[PDB]
């Protein structure tokens, strides 16, 4: 009632057509090229939308040792993300960002332990007040010259930071590790946009 | 050393690369096109490929209920696979046969609750070996009129079963019960392979 095509074509819709929205948004050009291959494939042969999703999700152990291998690499080159200006408080802020980035790019090899990983956690609360605490300071005292975008991303440092813990209370209901060092990777990316929008 | 290309673009060589490799062998057509598709998009924008795959993962409750309601559905029409063949052995056969195809089916609903699940292991091995038996029964006493590879299926159900309970010893260790239905599921296709072999 109400108004075809088959069952197995499902995850087609389900999985693979909110894939390509998202990406129209980036590149149109990948998504839609890619939109109407998956569509004259499935015509072809109904399931193989299925077929490739679920050979996919098989690969989900090497798909988690690469994003712990993109997490820890997100420490590397921190002297790109150091600022010029004078004096004190910018070195402070340089400390506390490397401080932080560090510890959350060593995450992959501290979740093992659950006594590890419960300091960690606490290590990393620590990390972020004693960073915002930082920033406000610049923020109160020293005269924002040229730029001041960077309350935007004071903002949103704090959106990815309260998002990591979100995903990590999640952790201790799902063990899908793999959310958690997405998470930590894109907080570190914020901390670097802050870092970079006092050099820019 | 002995030698690029960004890290990046690792998972399109180490997941989708081996994707399109088992899938030129059932549709080149697709695979051939996905393959250059994937590789342009890269080259495009690197990283692309990895941002593809996380989102793939993202939908994993998707798939999962999508591959429960498929290993549901993989017992509806028994009356496909009846046997003409006289008389009563065959229709001992279509009993055990459509016993275990629903004892299966009928698992993401039993692997909730532990005492189930460990009962519909026991229950599931009961019906595995009184299908054997009575497979067994019609190779040994009535003439195999046209066709005998239903021995070939005989051993081809076999190592469906063996990976069902290696799969299912392997849940008690990774948690992950989308392999499971997978495995149970595919029992069910080597069931009606049988059948379906018995008829023509």
């Amino acid at each position: 009632x109400x108004x075809t095509t088959s069952m197995v074509s499902m995850p087609l819709y389900a999985v693979m057509y909110p894939v390509f929205n998202e990406l129209e948004r980036v590149n149109l050009s990948a998504a839609q090229t890619l939109r109407a291959a998956f569509i004259k494939a499935e015509k072809e042969n109904p399931g193989l939308t299925q077929d490739i999703i679920m050979k996919i999700l098989e690969k989900k152990s090497v798909e988690v040792n690469f994003t712990e291998s993109l997490l820890r690499m997100a420490a590397d080159d921190v002297e790109e993300y150091m600022i010029e200006r004078p004096e004190p408080e910018f070195q402070d802020l340089n400390e506390k960002a490397r401080a932080l980035k560090q510890i959350l790019s060593k995450i992959p090899d501290e979740i093992n332990d659950r006594v590890r990983f419960l300091q960690t956690i606490k290590d990393i609360a620590s990390a972020i007040k004693e960073l915002l605490d930082t920033v406000n300071n610049v923020f109160k005292k020293y005269q924002y010259q040229n730029r001041r975008a960077l309350e935007h991303q004071k903002k949103e440092f704090v959106k990815y930071s309260k998002s990591f813990s979100d995903t990590l209370k999640t952790y201790f209901k799902d063990g899908k590790a793999i959310n958690v060092f997405v998470s930590a990777n894109r907080l570190i990316h914020q901390t670097n946009l802050i870092l970079q929008t006092f050099k820019t």
